[PDB]
């Protein structure tokens, strides 16, 4: 689409092949095509160019959310949502951004609407056990979202299948 | 007795790639890392791909070490689990978990994990047959979740509710315990 979202996609892209600390206007130049002239015309430092790729991610998944969500305004349907979305393995650079959010507070600030308005809160959690219920199957999405990167061996699409309904039907 | 710098040259290296990036971790940047000359990696790691087999093999070794050390009775698949969730206490370190991601990278550093994992993680076999598998792998799910939460959530839970998420975790683990009518 837009030549500004080309450079912010190619640089998501490169950043699972190769890493975030080598993301340069030299690397994404000669993975974008375009000169460093370019890039600072529509990114003016690296900082920029990150906090664009999170901001791109955040709103990526807000946009999906909000395209199957029943109604969004219950609480159980925006749950689903939640876990629909994260059903699918996550990409190694969105996992890597995520991770690497707590580096600077604006791109941990990219990544707080879409927080505060699809996950659930965790008020007085450890005294409420239907607010642990619904964090469980949060947790249980979560899981399944990562679970490619952090065990010995990956899910088969049925088995993957099966656990997103087994999640599903814990919901309360 | 005698010792070698195998170890903090591991440490080191695992470090390495939260600063910077498994990418550039290389002899020159290891060795400017360790304060060692690049014949002192060598003498441990005589390649880059045995450098990164080491390091998988330490972290795997860690994880390992504490199962056993909180077990209560190894012999038992659910007392096994109880394990893996305890040891979610505490959040592993970011250099940590990001070179656990990186195991797919290669059939070798699957293999690291694999040889503590199959002695501890239930396994998915019959999971599309079995109630109770699901039941079970639910289980393993959520204790993958509370595992990353603190680093793919920007609103991190307290220790009082991690602890409580944790034994909400507990809970759902199936019975062994069986009921009279
Ligand atoms: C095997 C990865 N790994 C590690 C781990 C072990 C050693 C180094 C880094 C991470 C882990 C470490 C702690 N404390 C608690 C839970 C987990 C865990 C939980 C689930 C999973 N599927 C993989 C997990």
């Amino acid at each position: 689409t837009s030549k500004k979202e080309m450079i912010l996609r190619t640089a998501i892209d490169y950043i699972g092949e190769y890493s975030l600390e080598t993301l340069s206007y030299d690397s994404l130049a000669e993975a974008t095509g375009l000169s460093k002239s370019g890039l600072i015309y529509h990114f003016p430092s690296r900082h920029a160019l990150l906090l664009g790729m999170h901001e791109l991610l955040a709103d990526d998944w807000d946009k999906e959310l909000r395209d199957i969500t029943r109604d969004p305004e219950d609480p159980l349907e925006r749950l689903r949502a939640v876990v629909v979305t994260l059903a699918e393995n996550v990409s190694r650079p969105e996992l890597l951004l995520l991770i690497d959010a707590p580096s600077h507070p604006d791109f941990l600030n990219a990544w707080r609407t879409v927080n505060h308005q699809w996950i659930p809160d965790t008020d007085d959690l450890e005294n409420d056990a239907h607010k642990r219920a619904v964090y469980l199957v949060q947790l249980a999405a979560d899981g399944l979202f990562v679970h490619d990167y952090i065990h010995d061996d990956v899910l088969s699409k049925s088995k993957r299948q099966a656990m997103l309904e087994t999640i599903l039907e814990l919901i309360p």
